[PDB]
């Protein structure tokens, strides 16, 4: 069946097509919803109609379906994965399935951006050092001195399972989280395993409260091995306030390039377990979610204090207040310092332009209200009212298990 | 399917095990290739089909008072089957439409407020036949639940339906709601949301004051019937005028809103009957009122204004004008009820009392539905527990269900 949605501010309706050309579940049944769960609980048989399926869209989005390339190359990937139990993607099908994972991310209120992506093939990479030096380029490439542009570096694909290259960090740049003796914790404290991991490997921490993690990075199904990114690299934003002149007193920073690298790129039924990838940041990630949260940085408490407000009662809305401040303060930081930056209401308007666009030109556009509505402002925000369908599209980007839990170390 | 799902809360790790969603009854609309998790909304039922839905609310009553198998159990099986066999439908006991609508209550998904399910006062207006008496029995209602600004939730049921031509409905989808007029140069006074509503009333001769904020008369359908006008007595109409604790011009805004929450327009599903009238009501959480009613662009509206009057850069979104005049409001309305002691709770309590309560169901009752997209407040949604917890979504009954707007069914004599 089609399938309409609405939006309850615009009275707009949609129709969605795209949906019956899903097929990887979304954890829902009929009985059960499982909207706001995080994460729901190949061989030559398994992997060539997979691998069919994405040529086919490919030669079908390039207008060539059913050519003389198509036909050849589907008998040359059958062909191959007889006498390699596997095949390897054209350069071009890397691109396409790299935008096109991209434009099926559900999760994702910056895809009005999806088909600017520069991709980079590393599938030539052998070693952590040859990791290292494609990671770098990645990393100065789209950082760009502060004006941002969205990157994918992609490292060689799963064959075995052994022999997996993985980013172990889970994205390219975090602070360092120290477990203190006193109880407490000293900088990030989501990631205190993780530096736990580095400082066990041979990291030499400064236990400082922004202290940026190094690589680790596995080639091959080999020992991870810690690199250190050269600082100049690195950009970052020091966080002021402009009314608030004590809020720099506060000695707050954030790092400029969003960088997500524990996720699965999957093409083709190919699946490339290392593929870094960045963009820029909604000013809430950081404002909201890092600074905020209760198992974060953890600062609200702080910022009302200087607010001098009344913190006694909840209904004095205190942490309302001082949450809307701190993320006023990090939107003018970033600006300040000609750092890509969106703002929660400039993305939520971009994303709903972007929704009409794919309804319009693709037929629907998977979405997860869960993740796309801001954690903060909710309802004035345009996206709140807008109904969603969610749906898995592929090519995607899947979790795959946290590295240190399926490794056998030497 | 699985007998044991899991869901986390992933800001203090706390794991659930969720058993009761074996017990799932009607469909959520989503399916293993699609979810509508985020979607609003996703003639009489046969002896055949009643029986069953009878003996599984009947089992499931005998349950809860530890009486499961025992001889009344067996007897009102036997009398409740004859009775579907005899009459084609059947009536409930008292204890049993008591026990009944509360547990409709505490199965609804998309309401945070359910920690209080058990204290529900139930009006049992069955023996209604009139409009007039639909009025009588709803004021009592609105009295007693506003209770001089102490609210206590309640509900009034009225009789069920039977052929499907006789239904009971409250056409108000609330009891207490503003008017909303369209004015001939596109602009709208009062509530913006209610002008089809408004129209309706004024043409079945309601004399409309046509101001910001006039209470709109009662629409109320016996047995069928054409609806019937009533007007609300004002004395019974509990109002907080709004003001902020710093702001003194606030108060200049001639912002007001009544106490009294009360859904009208939902049917109550018990035993497989079907109750098309059945208002109920509770206390207010802040931002239903600060965020939704007052901010929402197809609402009140207030947001431009609220930060004209706080001299907030509003040229670049990214000064976050529009948030910062948010919170204000939202603290005003919280501090304009309290001062009236009239009861009402912020996002922040009642976030936190709906964690606890689900973690109490999970222990208990081995589960808690609950819509993520409805329970997370409109504003601030990750400093509040919820956000960080994971929910699963399936419907038990006995429910409020949605049906559709009366005047769309209506056939008028
Ligand atoms: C270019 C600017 C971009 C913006 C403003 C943006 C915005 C966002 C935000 C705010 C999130 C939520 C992150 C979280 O809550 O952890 C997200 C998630 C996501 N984005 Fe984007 N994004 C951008 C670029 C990209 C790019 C370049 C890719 C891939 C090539 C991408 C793919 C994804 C995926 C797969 C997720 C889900 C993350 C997860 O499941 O943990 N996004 N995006
Ligand atoms: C006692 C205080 C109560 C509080 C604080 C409370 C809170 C809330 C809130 C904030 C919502 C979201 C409303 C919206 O955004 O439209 C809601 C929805 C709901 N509540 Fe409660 N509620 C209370 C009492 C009750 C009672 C007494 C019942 C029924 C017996 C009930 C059943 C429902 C239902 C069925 C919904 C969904 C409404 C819809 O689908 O439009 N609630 N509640
Ligand atoms: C799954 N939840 C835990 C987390 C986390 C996280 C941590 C970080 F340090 C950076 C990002 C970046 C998320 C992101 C990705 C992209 C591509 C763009 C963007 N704006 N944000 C996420
Ligand atoms: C379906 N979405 C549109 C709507 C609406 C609505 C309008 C109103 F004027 C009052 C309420 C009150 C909702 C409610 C009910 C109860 C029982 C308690 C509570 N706090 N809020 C809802
Ligand atoms: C349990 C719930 O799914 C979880 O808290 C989600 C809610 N929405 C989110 N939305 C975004 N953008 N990022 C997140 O990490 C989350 N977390
Ligand atoms: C499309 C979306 O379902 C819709 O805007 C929902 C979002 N969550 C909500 N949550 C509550 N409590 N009330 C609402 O009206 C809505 N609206
Ligand atoms: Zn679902």
């Amino acid at each position: 069946r089609f399938l309409k949605v609405k939006n309850w501010e615009t009275e707009v309706v949609l129709t969605d097509t795209l949906h019956l050309k899903s097929t990887l579940e979304t954890g829902c049944t009929e009985y059960i919803c499982m909207g706001s769960i995080m994460h729901p609980s190949a061989t030559k048989d398994q992997l060539f109609p997979l691998a069919k399926e994405f040529i086919d869209q490919y030669y079908s989005s390039i207008k060539r379906f059913g050519s003389k390339a198509h036909m050849e190359r589907l008998e040359e990937v059958n062909k191959e994965i007889d006498t390699t139990s596997t095949y390897q993607l054209k350069d071009t099908e890397l691109i396409y399935g790299a935008k096109h994972a991209w434009r099926n991310a559900s999760r994702c209120v910056g895809r009005i951006q999806w088909s600017k992506l520069q991709v980079f093939d590393a599938r030539d990479c052998t070693t952590a050092h040859g990791m290292f030096n494609y990671i770098c380029n990645h990393v100065k490439y789209a950082t760009n001195k502060g004006n941002l542009r969205s990157a994918i570096t992609i490292f060689p694909q799963r064959t075995d399972g052994k022999h997996d290259f993985r980013v172990w960090n889970s994205q390219l740049i975090r602070y360092a989280g120290y477990k203190q003796p006193d109880g407490s914790t000293l900088g990030d404290p989501a990631n205190v395993q993780f530096t736990e991991i580095c400082i066990q490997q041979g990291w030499k921490p400064p236990r400082g409260r922004f202290d940026v993690l190094p690589l680790l990075l596995q080639a091959n199904g080999n020992d991870p091995e810690l690199f250190q990114i050269p600082p100049e690299l690195v950009l970052e934003v020091p966080i002021r306030h402009p009314k608030f002149e004590w809020f720099k007193d506060l000695g707050l920073k954030w790092y400029g390039l969003p960088a997500v690298s524990n996720m699965l790129l999957e093409i083709g039924g190919l699946e490339f377990s290392a593929c870094p990838f960045s963009g820029w940041y909604m000013g809430t990630e950081i404002g909201v979610r890092d600074y905020c949260d209760n198992s974060r940085y953890n600062i609200l408490e702080e910022v009302a204090k200087k607010m001098n407000l009344d913190m006694r009662k909840t209904s004095s809305l205190w942490k309302d207040q001082a949450l809307v401040e701190i993320n006023i303060a990090v939107l003018y930081s970033f600006q300040s310092d000609k750092v890509t930056i969106v703002d929660h209401h400039s993305a939520t308007e971009s994303f709903i332009k972007h929704m009409e666009n794919e309804y319009r030109c693709r037929g629907g556009c998977p979405a997860d209200w869960v993740w796309i509505v801001p954690p903060m402002s909710g309802s004035i925000t345009p996206v709140f009212h807008q109904e969603m369908l969610n749906y898995r599209l592929t090519p995607s980007f899947e979790y795959q298990p946290d590295p240190w839990n399926t490794h056998v170390w030497k």
